[PDB]
């Protein structure tokens, strides 16, 4: 087997590979260290795709694929500061070049979200078993977000089609039954039927699974806290952090718990 020498993923070198994902990832007017940290997270799904069979899909605990993104749309998102977004990103690569994040040796799912309701998520596999690296960890810089609050408004007829459910006389649309220690919604309950926070959010492609709600004359209006499923890494968190000083090894740390940060060499 003709082996090739250089590192290549999807025709490309590999740096320069993640060099693109973290653009389509993560705005580039980000921090410097927030960058830094979400590079990390990027080459660890690529080592991972690579070590089992270079398929296109990431070990993402989370439910996921997704656009990367190419340079004619980044252009039209970056502007005119095109030419200083590319290059900050590419130091930010550079400058983590070949590490990834780990845990008892073996890469991570290195989750990651827009903005948190003010926590992460614990998660834990499909029999319940914990990811010890995946904690509900505080994220108070997302409260500060414009994508921290958001309104989703739905006609009670669409709203009652798309969960398959008949709401509540009360005006008070289904009960919210608990919350998660992420503070995200657990269940909720309509008359004969009930549905996790988490299949609410799938099927009204809710900005996220915190959320509160209320009718108004014939429409339910959702307020949501979060952009994204809060499992892993805030990337507004992840900013908030570096702006009050702290490093990529810093952000990381905090949402990943007891990460540890390894050459990829050794695999």
């Amino acid at each position: 087997v003709y082996r090739e020498k250089q590192k290549k993923v999807e025709s490309l070198p590999m740096e320069e590979y993640v060099t693109g994902v973290v653009a389509s990832e993560m705005n580039a007017s980000f921090e410097i260290e927030a960058l830094k940290a979400q590079a990390l997270a990027a080459r660890t799904f690529v080592v991972q795709r690579m070590l089992s069979g270079g398929k296109k899909n990431n070990a993402d605990v989370t439910d996921t694929d997704q656009v990367y993104k190419s340079k004619e749309e980044l252009k039209k998102q970056w502007g005119n500061n095109y030419e200083n977004n590319l290059k900050k990103i590419e130091e930010a690569v550079s400058k983590t070049a070949g590490q990834v994040l780990t845990y008892e040796g073996k890469p991570i799912s290195a989750s990651f979200f827009s903005t948190s309701n003010g926590r992460t998520e614990n998660a834990a596999d499909y029999w319940g078993n914990d990811y010890p690296y995946l904690k509900s960890v505080d994220s108070p810089w997302d409260q500060a977000s414009p994508k921290f609050t958001s309104e989703q408004i739905f006609t009670v007829a669409d709203f009652q089609k798309r969960l398959g459910v008949k709401v509540l006389a009360d005006g008070k649309v289904g009960d919210i039954k608990g919350r998660t220690e992420g503070k995200r919604v657990k269940d909720v309950a309509f008359q004969g039927k009930t549905l996790t926070g988490r299949d609410v959010r799938d099927k009204l492609e809710l900005r996220s699974s915190d959320f509160t709600w209320k009718q108004e004359g014939d429409k339910i209006v959702v307020t949501t806290k979060g952009f994204g499923h809060g499992v892993g890494m805030s990337q507004y968190g992840a900013n908030g952090m570096a702006a009050e000083g702290k490093k990529y090894t810093d952000i990381v740390a905090h949402y990943y718990k007891g990460v540890e940060i390894k050459t990829m060499n050794d695999y």
